[PDB]
C-alpha cells in the first residue's frame, strides 16, 4: 500500500 502506497499512501504518499
Amino acid at each position: 500500500l502506497f499512501l504518499f
